């Protein structure tokens, strides 16, 4: 199992910038994103755990530079549990498998 | 050939404010409306796609028309010029057949 | 020509309850939707001639701010939406409202 | 179209009392309940507009009474547009059509 | 109509000590769960009114222990009428008839 | 026969903290992770089963990995040794297929 990184923010401008600045700052690919409430927005992204450190820097720093916008909480896991790919919404599928071979 | 087209998000408290937004945009810049997201605690996101500089003006325009709602302020917006693949296929900011018309008018 | 579409927003469902009894009896309009904004908000949307939309806001206000625990937290009229965004946001038509629409204006 | 009434408290509970209490006070029919979101519900009935004005008194005293439920709104209507009707869910349904009768 | 009781707290892991607690303490039913709104959580029971209340007693006694809990709000109703049961979600359902037959 | 496996609960403020609280549960117990929840507030619930002293030691690792998670804070918890029928049927703590593998390992 590849890396997980997780970030969250108030707001989808902050998840959307967050988003685009991750996937060009490291070789990582985005899995999903969650409507988690209280205009709470959550993206997943997986790649070598180098990687996912380079690009979840660089996802911070854009939503620090996003008008209105904070990074509330994130996590880098460097090995998930097969359990927990399982059943949380983090893992790859067919939409994003262009986008997995890239980055491998 | 093209790249993506930019991306423009913007978000306020209550409906009558996203709309407000939609409509001063739309008709501002050359852009297409592409989805809106019930965020939550009231508040709600409204998407638009076009030309980077079309969606500069949208937002300007967007901006305003939120701060002239009564009851209605802007919390949060972003402009991304090119976005990647990845971003656009994962986020709800992509075409649709329903809007597919519009994209075609711009 | 699209007609102008009127949008309201309450904390509470009593509160848009008597907002849209009050806008339909008082402007010459069709209530076309409501929804369910989060946080106990609810928002009403309503669409007709301009001036008709207009009388039936200023109805609509007033019955909410003398509703017991409710006040209007927020309102827009759009004279003359663009199709892009009648196309995108809940503020169009429906079978299950035509006959309201018919009857505004055949009236 | 008979009158409505819509109440709205802080938890299900209180909603929960102030429909029993309701029904049994006043000659009228639940006709729904919302998840209006924040822990919030709504309760709405219809009846001749005297019958609900009684249960409403009573689904206010029920809340008060009921620990930990306050009443946050309430309104009464009492002869409902048909548009209202159609597109807010205060309409009578197959599921209490048989209390709506008695 | 048997007796039911409703209580809510803040959080899922307090509803959880709630209903373990309510179903061992006395006779009862358990008939759902809702996910309120705000991270608030309401139980539903059904039995005979003296077992909901030694159940109720026993399902706040144990939201009170657990780490992070409260009680937000509670209530029974003795004897509800058909038209509460038809419209809010405390009537029985075939997962929970064979709780019911104990 | 057999007694109704052991039931952890833990509850966070963001899908961070969670997942970290998830890796950290069942890599520290025998235990299977049954489902979470969006409990609304951006708040998430967690739920695992196991052997009782597995849950036990599973939840203490869990506590721990959310108060190392930047922004996420331990909100409530709870173990049940021995649950209720009536509550598995209720309450969304029993397992499933996509689970099912974890269970048996």
């Amino acid at each position: 199992q590849s890396a997980v990184g997780s970030i969250e923010t108030i707001g989808f401008p902050g998840i959307l910038a967050a988003a685009d600045a991750m996937v060009k700052a490291g070789r990582i690919t985005i899995v999903g994103y969650i409507r988690a409430g209280s205009a709470r927005f959550t993206l997943n992204i997986r790649g070598d755990v180098q990687e996912v450190k380079t690009a979840m820097a660089a996802g911070i720093d854009a939503i620090n530079r996003t008008e209105g916008a904070d990074v509330k909480t994130w996590v880098i896991i460097p090995r998930p549990h097969e359990n927990v790919v399982a059943v949380l919404p983090i893992d790859f599928s067919p939409e994003v498998e262009p986008f997995r071979e890239a980055a491998e």
